[PDB]
């Protein structure tokens, strides 16, 4: 019942001209109706992307803050994001957490505010390499998920993105079994801590060096409901990933 | 030194309210001897530039230190220029004190922004503890040094002094006290850069300024303008623009 979900995280890449070419490629591709496509452009280009992108494709912000307006130079709010015609926001991405130091608490507050303002949330979790090697992947993602869940009143507008940090921008894609393993546990966590209904209906997507050459096998895993795609979302093969079935 | 008035909208406004504010600014007779810059929320840089008359420049409220990269939620100087903005605000007290941006990182942002061809509003200022410890000079000179370590051409640079120690602290911050700091800052530029740079570099006041007080502040010989906060969202901003008239 879970609709296949493919997110394109352009990160801090591109200009109007090159991004326009990506958009032109997506519009011409005529995406299939049974996958939910979302593009997350650089914050300066949220409005631009929405204007050029086919309506059947949604636009996401790459980050936001936790109030509607305020004295926070350099930030944007969910209100501004919706005002630009976007309907999603990516929160908790490993780069926000581990380069810019966003705490779990802050991320939880952002999740609560974004949902309160009627914005969809792509909520990211994932363990570091040293956590994976120490055998505590499960403990880490469970705790990250707990903070998110405690700030979600409605899961219909939430998608969970498991991105192991050692796979993000490293070329080291998680194997199907590695991803399936974690997605299985996370769905089990939802069932035990939230509800069976939430467990069955919530999309849990994988991210981390997802490519056209790895998507098919990852997508076939029963608990992998789609992808969050960084590097490859800037390339023609993103279309192939959308069509991973 | 051409009088410089910057309006930092911070995280405020939507297309409707900002469109109305912009309408006022376009209709305003901006004096020819005053350089006016507006800094909208990042999502609205493109929107603001499209609507604003060329007589008013647009600034980003922040940026990152590389031209493209895996930095979800960030934007580069190239994107800022690509949207038609010609300035960026860096080192604002809120970036430093709420989001923990270090001097080192700030310096690296300045270096890249300038090389990309943007003007930089470089913000400095000491906190209350630093003020009451009697190390105002030590702190602001160090902040200024880090900026200076990353500036070859001072032509596109504007120093903004923020009396952070005066924000919500109950401490008096008089026009005389603003002059006292600005005089020392120019003294630093003269010794550590050149006579010409000291004479030509705008040093603007980033403390509390209103229509009723802007003229007394602007009459200080070493105060070359303002970085305006909340009043920048109101028609009162025009009165501040007109401070020299
Ligand atoms: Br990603
Ligand atoms: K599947
Ligand atoms: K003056
Ligand atoms: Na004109």
């Amino acid at each position: 019942s879970r609709k296949f979900f493919v997110g394109g995280n352009w990160k801090m890449n591109g200009r109007k001209q090159s991004l326009g070419e990506l958009i032109g490629t997506l519009n011409a591709a005529k995406v299939p109706a049974d996958t939910e496509v979302v593009c997350a452009p650089p914050t300066a280009y949220i409005d631009f992307a929405r204007q050029k992108l086919d309506p059947k494709i949604a636009v996401a912000a790459q980050n936001c803050y936790k109030v509607t307006n305020g004295a926070f130079t350099g930030e944007i709010s969910p209100g501004m994001i919706k005002d630009c015609g976007a309907t999603w926001v990516v929160l908790g991405h490993s780069e926000r957490r581990h380069v810019f130091g966003e705490s779990d608490e802050l991320i939880g507050q952002k999740v609560a505010h974004a949902l309160a303002e009627g914005l969809g949330v792509i909520a990211c979790i994932g363990e570091k390499l040293d956590e994976r090697e120490a055998g505590i992947t499960e403990k880490v993602v469970f705790e990250q998920t707990k903070v998110i869940a405690d700030n979600v009143k409605d899961w219909s507008k939430v998608v969970l993105a498991y991105e192991p940090v050692w796979a993000v921008g490293t070329g080291k894609t998680a194997t199907p079994q590695q991803a399936q393993e974690v997605h299985e546990k996370l769905r089990g966590w939802l069932k035990s801590n939230v509800s069976d209904a939430v467990a069955q209906s919530t999309r849990i997507i994988y991210g981390g060096s997802v490519t056209g050459a790895t998507c098919k096998e990852l997508a076939s895993q029963p608990d992998v409901d789609g992808f969050l795609v960084g590097g490859a979302s800037l390339k023609p093969e993103f279309v192939d990933i959308i069509n991973a079935k």
